[PDB]
């Protein structure tokens, strides 16, 4: 009844829990790894960001959700710069493979962009970017504070193009709330939205394996 941007930070809430406190990423942001570790974590993430964006791009282009599928959020060419850095040379491109989580989690970004599904993307967008907006600020502190790592191997987190954030993510939140959504498709993306969770914990579980 409050709206869409409520029902989704609600029905995603225990899953942003099991996320957060996965013991990778407790790990990682209370000091226990390293900058190798958060550098396998980029790896991974431009895997699926660059799928991600991908699929953006065609649901863009199909006129859905235009204004909330905002082209200053891609990530995947300053990733890669930040992975430049990070490893020293351009040696990650051909060294680096999806986890199991990862080949799940593209490969359903692969059939959300080959279907066009609208309401499955816009999800996903969500749960990542949004998160980068918060949570992704903690990291790149923490990144910062903890293992000295030098702020231009964090331009990830930096969203170059916007100024005020807070402002940034009130907007996205009423373009959420403004997307004309019937029953089945608002029932789609909210299941959607739990699944990317679900993927992004598996991620983090994959990493504290190996
Ligand atoms: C893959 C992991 C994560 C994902 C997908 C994710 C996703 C999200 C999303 C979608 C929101 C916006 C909720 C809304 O307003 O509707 C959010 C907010 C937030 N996240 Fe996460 N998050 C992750 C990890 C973390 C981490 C590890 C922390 C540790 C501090 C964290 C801290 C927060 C906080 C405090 C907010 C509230 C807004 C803010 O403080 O800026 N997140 N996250
Ligand atoms: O706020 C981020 C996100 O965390 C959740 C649990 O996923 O809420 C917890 O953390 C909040 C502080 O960030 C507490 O206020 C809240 O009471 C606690 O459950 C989500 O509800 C929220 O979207």
């Amino acid at each position: 009844t409050a709206g869409l941007a409520v029902e989704l930070k609600q029905s995603t809430a225990q899953a942003h829990e099991k996320a957060e406190h996965s013991t990778f990423m407790s790990d990682l942001l209370k000091g226990r790894l390293g900058v190798a570790e958060f550098t396998r974590l980029q790896e991974q993430a431009w895997l699926f960001y660059t799928a991600l964006e991908q699929a953006v791009d065609a649901v863009r282009a199909s006129g859905f959700a235009e204004s909330l599928l905002d082209p200053a959020l891609n990530r995947a060419e300053v990733l890669a710069r930040d992975l430049d850095k990070l490893n020293g040379s351009s040696e990650w491109r051909s060294r680096i493979t999806a986890s199991p989580a990862v080949i799940d989690y593209v490969n359903r970004l692969e059939e959300i962009r080959d279907n066009v599904d609208g309401p499955a993307l816009v999800a996903h967008h969500y749960v990542r970017y949004l998160g980068d907006l918060s949570g992704g600020q903690v990291i790149a502190r923490m990144m910062q504070r903890h293992y000295g790592v030098d702020p231009e191997a964090l331009g990830f987190y930096h969203f170059e193009g916007i100024a005020k954030l807070k402002v940034y993510k009130d907007e996205y939140r009423e373009k959420l709330n403004n997307l004309e959504l019937s029953d089945e498709q608002r029932e789609h993306l909210l299941k959607e939205a739990t699944d990317a969770f679900v993927f992004n914990h598996q991620v983090f579980a994959d990493l504290g394996k190996g």
